[PDB]
């Protein structure tokens, strides 16, 4: 049956390909190599403990990821200490979607936010990914804003 | 004249200060003391270089204020190195607002961003903000989904 594990660095070439996966199943169009850059990202934030990546397998092969991320934001009266979780690298294998492994994994995600003691999420949403996150409550913002600086100038 | 210069370690105060006073004009209510982790903030960010605030000055009195933090985001095929700026802390002062201040400010944090080889920006639109970051560039982003872990469960 499936056993849940958080990723270690010795997972790190999976996670790598993983992500590659499933960004190319949201459309995006893999048209520079990313590995070294995906490599020591993973690297990094995870020894740093700045990356928390949850994984679901079987057989030993992975079924689905799901990771947080722990970010600085300017602290404000709603957020005392400014800190964010950031979800991110959520991918469950096609053949295994629907089965609700995606909103178990946001369970333990939120967990591994409120041990540290941070109460606000954030995540971007694919095509996807938003009705899963809309059905568990995250809500829509339209104060974000983001410039490109290869369009505007 | 106006001058500007960038915050020092020796400017903090000020710099928690004025993002008080931001935020009340901005329509925050100010329920709970933050400055010990506003002052933190500060001295981590400015200390390791991952915060730059830029001050305008008249009569060294500070006019207005503009940030920018960089923040790490997982590697993507549009965005390589995964990093981004995120843009905060701008406050005009009211007698001072409609003269373009906030508008040159924003030249001088894609400034920065730049010479960290940083290509995307984004940041949070408060009300008065909105229309000058439209005018300036920045998008819409509908993908952007918060979770108030107070609020869900
Ligand atoms: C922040 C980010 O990470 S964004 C990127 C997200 N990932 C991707 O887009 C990669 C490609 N897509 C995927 O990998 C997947 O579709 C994911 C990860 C988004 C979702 O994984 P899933 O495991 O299929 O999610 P999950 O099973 O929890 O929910 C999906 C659906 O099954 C249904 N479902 C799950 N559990 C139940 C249940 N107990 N009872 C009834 N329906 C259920 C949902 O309600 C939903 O269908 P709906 O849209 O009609 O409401
Ligand atoms: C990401 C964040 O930091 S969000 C928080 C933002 N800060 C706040 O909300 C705090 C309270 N509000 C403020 O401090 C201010 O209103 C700020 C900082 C948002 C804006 O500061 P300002 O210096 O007044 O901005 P700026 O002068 O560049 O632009 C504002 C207006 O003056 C006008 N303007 C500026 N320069 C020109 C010009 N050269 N020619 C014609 N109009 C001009 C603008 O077009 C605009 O008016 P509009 O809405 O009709 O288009």
């Amino acid at each position: 049956m499936m056993n849940y594990r958080k990723a270690d660095m010795k997972d790190i070439s999976l996670l790598v390909s993983i992500r590659k996966r499933q960004l190319i199943d949201e459309g995006i169009e893999p048209n520079i190599d990313i590995d070294k850059e995906l490599t020591r990202y993973f690297n990094n934030k995870l020894a740093n403990n700045l990356l928390v990546e949850w994984i679901a397998e079987e057989n030993n092969q992975i079924i689905a990821t799901a990771a947080i991320a722990f970010i600085d934001f300017p602290p404000t009266y709603t957020n005392k200490t400014g800190r964010k979780g950031y979800i991110t690298n959520m991918y469950t294998e096609p053949t295994s979607r629907g089965n609700g492994i995606a909103t178990g994994m946001l369970d333990r995600l939120v967990n591994e936010a409120k041990e540290r003691n941070i109460h606000k999420i954030c995540l971007v949403a694919s095509k996807l990914g938003r009705p899963v996150y809309k059905k568990y409550g995250f809500q829509d913002t339209d104060e974000w804003l983001e410039l490109n600086l290869l369009e505007h100038h």
